[PDB]
Parts: structure tokens; sequence; C-alpha cells
């Protein structure tokens, strides 16, 4: 019986999801009593294979209730490993995290996507000795002090597989916890293993592409009055054949990202940045053959936005980044809250001084007023007691208002950026950078929108037991003196 | 050693008589008088502030500096290719200059009347110091997060090391 | 014996250095029964003065292999002391 009404639904308000069924019920509660007797009284037996309204098994169900606490995740790993190790009991046949639900996901592409890295983790790097190793996905090859050699299974993880984990974790997960996921074993060794076979992919599309910002500069620079000429024609068409070959480039990342497509820039902010860029670049190069004048401020606004776009290419080594993951940060949300606080400060002041310096005994339009009252953050202020002006007392008073309120502002949001800023968080920017790799790792790896590239598949089938049971495996090499010692 | 090797390369251009020289022998006095800070080890309190001011600060303005520079040269040859075109930014070398003074305080921003793209400039430049003062504000933020840490100070120990050497 | 190829040199890659040596291996591993065993068996006593290919004898390899945390660095002080007393029953006249 399924317990399917709103209420047993996952939402954002009064609900308890357990799955739908008594069997979900009674793990997700943490009763291996009643799991036992549900799973194995004689009357009616609790199918492992039974599904949920959105087709999730018991082990999708325990990976939707794991938290990424230490009481909740160890105790759903114990649940869930369990159920596993009875599923070898009860449906022998069956590969249960096989099972998918109607979102397709098995139960690590669901860990995966809900972010849940502890149960994630363990399902990922599971091995067992005995009647279950077939449970496995690590299998320890050999061991010699603090050497240990792993075969770990790739067969929902490679990027070779449509909907693969890789692809999961940087396209279609939400979650703060992708950056944590990608440094993994062993997604972290599979993603420097492709990322070392395609980093030369990497550099040759940033000198694409600085040759083409260096024709839009030569270009943009150079414009005739509004062999040389001949010379400029040419880079014209350059520049337009390198703005639609981008245009379409990222038209084509936005039409395969188009399912989770607010995923796959919440991070990822300079695919958009591209894109603007070649909508410029085809837009200033229309309005050139259309002759009107507008085509300069769309090409200059586009050689700006170009060589911005040029620090994309910071990622590609860790010292440069790691450190555009340094900088980029919290202050983006605050300074977009502060700037409502000045803007009513700056707008409030400027109306008041344009219609207080009117009378004789700066300041002449809203914009004036607005630029000389800016000019006091950028250190220009011009403060002064202006002669000719009736009210000129009052006019250098508000001044006066205007600069110690900005400066008690500019005070306030420095000190309150500082409080949330400077908390001693240990440095996550090594594996944001990770991520930024992965995430590039995984669009190249198809190639061009004009030649989709064929995968090349990771690891080698190997024989790990009997189910024989072959698989494609791939070998991890960890020497761990700091754990190892502990164990002597 | 550079210093030595200035000195020693501008007295012989001034022996071959050819004007460069004279930057020559005024880089080399200025190299002179920076190397003076050499022998503030010699006592605690100077020895141990030499030792407190420089830091990982080094390692990361170079990174910012990258960061920077294309948005330094992006906006010049942007404010150099616009205003060229009449109803500052006269060549890329005086536009960087005058998008570099504004981190000084020195910024002459300005609705400049005889441009014809003048609005299309003052947005770039607004743009340019917008952009700017945020990754300023990135990288004031960024630096005192790893070097504010309150590691117990170990400058005594550093400045010991310099004695030893 | 000398185990003296590339897994077992020290370098940024996957390794375990030791020494190269029996002695060297049983005192990184931390064994005194063994260590005690590989000294002073009367079939063949491992020297002291043993070498590996760096010239590294077994004091030489628990400097390698000594990290700054208090859990290693005073069980590799233990070992050190107790093969230098050794050195000084077995190899009297040696430094
Ligand atoms: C359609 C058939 C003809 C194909 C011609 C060759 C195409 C090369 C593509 C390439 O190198 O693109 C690099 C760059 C986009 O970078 P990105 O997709 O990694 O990252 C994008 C951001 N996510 O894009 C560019 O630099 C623009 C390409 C045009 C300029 C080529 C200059 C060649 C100089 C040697
Ligand atoms: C490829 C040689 C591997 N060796 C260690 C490297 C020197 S090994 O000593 O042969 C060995 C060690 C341990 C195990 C095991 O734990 O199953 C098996 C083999």
């Amino acid at each position: 019986l399924r317990a399917c009404g709103r209420f047993f639904q996952k939402h954002q308000g009064t609900c308890f999801y357990f799955g739908e069924l008594p069997l979900s019920l009674a793990a997700c509660t943490k009763q291996w009593d009643v799991v036992t007797y549900l799973l194995e009284n004689p009357h009616q037996p609790a199918s492992l294979e039974a599904t949920d309204s959105l087709g999730n098994t018991v082990l999708h169900a325990l990976v939707m209730i794991a938290d990424n606490s230490p009481e909740n995740s160890a105790l759903v790993i114990h649940m869930y490993d369990g159920l596993l190790q009875m599923g070898a009991r009860l449906c022998p046949t069956v590969q249960l995290e096989e099972i998918s639900n109607h979102q397709g996901l098995t139960p690590l592409k669901l860990a995966a996507k809900e972010g849940k890295i502890e149960i994630f983790r363990h399902i990922l790097q599971r091995e067992f000795s005995g009647p279950y190793q077939p449970l496995s996905r690590k299998f320890t090859e050999w061991c010699y002090g603090p050497v240990r050699v792993s075969l770990y299974d790739l067969s929902s993880v490679d990027s070779w597989e449509k909907n693969s984990v890789l692809e999961i974790i940087a396209f279609h997960c939400k979650s703060p916890n992708r950056h944590r996921m990608v440094v993994l074993e062993p997604l972290n060794k599979l993603l420097q293993e492709k990322w070392d076979r395609l980093v030369s992919r990497f550099f040759f599309n940033f000198a694409c592409y600085l040759v083409y910002m260096f024709i839009f500069t030569v270009v943009a620079y150079h414009q005739p009055s509004l062999f040389g000429e001949s010379m400029l024609l040419l880079g014209h068409i350059l520049i337009l054949l390198g703005g639609i070959y981008l245009l379409l480039g990222q038209l084509w990342y936005f039409w395969r990202r188009r399912l989770f497509i607010w995923i796959s820039f919440m991070d990822s902010y300079f695919e958009i940045l591209f894109l603007l860029q070649a909508l410029l670049t085809v837009l200033s190069q229309v309005l050139r053959f259309m002759e009107t004048e507008w085509y300069l401020p769309l090409l200059v606004l586009s050689l700006v936005l170009g060589w911005l776009n040029l620090l994309y290419y910071t990622r590609g080594f860790q010292h440069t980044g790691i450190y555009s993951v340094m900088i980029q940060k919290v202050i983006l949300r605050d300074l977009l809250r502060f700037l409502l606080v000045y803007l009513v400060f700056l707008f409030g002041f400027a109306v008041a001084l344009v219609s207080l310096s009117r009378e004789a005994r700066p300041y002449r339009s809203i914009l004036d007023a607005s630029l000389e009252l800016f000019k006091f953050t950028i250190g220009m202020g011009e403060l002064a007691f202006q002669e000719q002006l009736r009210f000129r007392g009052v006019v250098l008073l508000l001044l006066l208002a205007y600069v110690l309120l900005t400066y008690v502002l500019l005070l306030n949001m420095l000190i309150a950026l500082m409080s949330e800023t400077v908390n001693h968080v240990a440095d996550n920017s090594w594996s944001i950078w990770k991520l930024q790799k992965a995430i590039s790792v995984l669009e190249m790896e198809n190639g061009y929108w004009w030649c989709r590239r064929k995968k090349h598949r990771e690891g080698r089938l190997l024989k790990v037991g009997t189910r024989p049971d072959e698989r494609w495996c791939f070998r991890v090499e960890e020497v761990n003196w700091a754990a190892w010692e502990k164990t002597l």
C-alpha cells in the first residue's frame, strides 16, 4: 500500500517523505526487526523491487532521507548496506542499484543529484569481504606498507555514458556540495586523467580566442572616421565568422543544457558572457552593414566583454585558477543590497542639490549632480563653499550631510562584509577549482558543435570475481602514512 | 648584485658618453637606498618588523595583477576606440594611465562635452570603476581571510634565522 | 638484499621509501621483535653499518621517514634510540 497523499510527498511545507511503502517507512524509521519481518515473513514478503509514485525504491528513499550529519549518515549507511545485503538473499538475480526511478536515476545517481556527499561517498567507495564481495564498487588489488592499490567500478560514473554521475554533479545537481563531490576517489583521479588528455585542447581553444581577440582589437583600433583597407575588410569578416562561430557554439551549449538551464549557468556565468559577446559581435557587424553609427558602441562593448571573457581560461592552471575562486564571492550578493541604500542616498541628495543650486545670490541637472555626488566615492569630491549660489551655506551643509552619511554607510558596508567573509572557514578554493576543471572536461569531451567527438571509455574491463563478474574498473593508488601508522 | 651591475653599466655608459647612462645611474641610486633596508635586521625592533610586514601578499598581488591588467587593457583599447569620434583617451598608454589614476584616487570622471559617444564613454568609465572597486574589495577580503588567521606571530624566529644567515 | 626499484625510491609519485634493506623496513614498520631478530640472530646478523643505494643507513632511513606529528615523531625517536643503544652492543667501536 502506498501512502501517496501530499503529506507524504517531498515539498517545502509540512510533510514526511519516507518513500510511500511500509518497507520504506520501516527502513527510514530505522527498524531492522520490522524490516526483516516485512522482507521475509511467509504471508506477504515485501518486494525490494517495489516503487513509490516517483518510482523510488527503498534505496532511493534512504538516499532522499540522508542528511550530511554524522549521526544520520552513519545510520542510513548501515540501513542501506543491510537492505543491499538482504537483496543478495531475497532477490539474488536483481541489481537493486540498477533500478531507475521516473527521473531515470539509480540510487548512486540520485545521491549525486540531491548532493548527499556521505551516502554518495559510501556507495561510490563500498568494499566487502566474503559472501557480499560482488556488492562492492571498490576492490583492493594489493596493499604494501602505506600503499593501497584499488580497482574502482565506473559503471554509472564515466562520462562515456549519457546521464552519468559526472554529468549530474556538473550540470543537474543544485547543491552547495558539488565541489566536495568531484574531489572524492575515483572521481578526483578520473577527472585528472580526463584533464591531462584534454589540457592541450583547452589551451588550443584559449589560443584561438587570443587570436580572435587580437584581430578584434586591431580592427576596433584602426577603425576609420565615422592594402590597409582590404586587410581591415578581412578583419571585419574574420570577426563576423568568429562571432557567428561563438554564437552557434553557445546556442548549442544552452540547447544541450535546456532541461537544467539555470543549474548550467548559476556558477558558470561565462557561458552567458560568451553568448552576449557573440550576440553583440553579430549585431555590431549587422549595424555596420546597415551603416548606422551605433555599430561602434556595440563593437566597443563586445571588445570589452571579449577581453573580460579571457579571464575564463585562468582556470587552466592551479595558481591563477584557485585565485579566480578566492577572489569572486558573497560580496556580489551584498553589494547588490548596499546599492539600493547608496542609490536612495545618491538620488535623494541629487534632486535636492539641483533644486537648491538653482538660485543665484556643478549641480545643473540630475545627471550632473548624481555624477558630482558619485565623485566623492572615488576620492574626487570637489567640496566647496560656492560663492555665487544664494543658499551656498545650505548647499555646503547638504554636501557635508551626504559625505558623512555615505562614509558611515561605506564603513557599515565594509564591516558587514568582514563579519560574514572573515570567518576562519578553511579555504574551499582548490575543490571549487577542481569542479571548474570537471565542468570544462565534460564539455570538451563532446568536441565542438560542428565536430562531435567519439568518447573514449576510461579504465579496463577486468574480472573482479564471480557474479563472471567482469567490470570496467579504474585503478587508483593511494599512499597514506598518516592513516597507515595508526593501524600498526 | 643588480645594484652593482647597474652601477658598473652606468659608469661604462658614461665613459661611452651615451646619455642612457643617467637613467641607469638613477635606477642604481633607487636600488641603492632600497638595499639599505637589508640592515634593519641588525636590531630586534626594526628587524622583527621587516619580518612582520613582508608576507603572502607578494604571492596573491601577482595573481590579482593578471585580473587587474585584463580589466585595465580591455577597457583602455575600448575607451581609445570610442573617444576617436567628435560630436584624455588619445592612445593605449594615455587611456591605461587615466584608467590607472582611478586606483590612486585621481580619477577625472566626467561627461566629456566634445565626444560623439560621450554618454557611452561615461558608462564605460562607470563600468570600469564599479568592476575595479568590486575587484579591489574581493582582493582585500581574500587577503584578510588568509593572513588574519590568529596563528601566533613567528617573526622573532624568522629574524633569528636572518641573523643566522 | 636491497629493494631498490622505483617503487622503493623517494619521489613525488606512488612510492614507499623505507631505506632498501630488511633491517630498515623492520625499523620503519616499528617491529622491535623483528629488528632484534634481524640484528642478533646467529644465521646472518643485519649490519647496522649497511647502506641503501643513496648510502642511507637505518638511522638516515628513520630521519627520512620522520613526520613532525606527535604520533610519528615520538615513535621514530624511540626506534632511533633503541637502534643507537643496540649499536653500542653490536658495533661498539663504530660511531
Ligand atoms: C565550423 C567549421 C570551421 C571550424 C574552424 C576551427 C574552430 C576552432 C574552435 C576553437 O578553437 O574554439 C575556441 C574558442 C571557444 O572556446 P571554448 O569552446 O573552449 O570555450 C568557450 C567558453 N565556454 O572559440 C574561438 O576562439 C573562436 C573560433 C574562431 C577563431 C579561430 C582562430 C584560429 C587561430 C589559429
Ligand atoms: C605488484 C607487486 C605488489 N607487491 C607490493 C609492491 C612491492 S607484492 O608485495 O607482490 C603484494 C603485496 C600485497 C598484496 C596483497 O595485499 O594482496 C599482494 C601482493
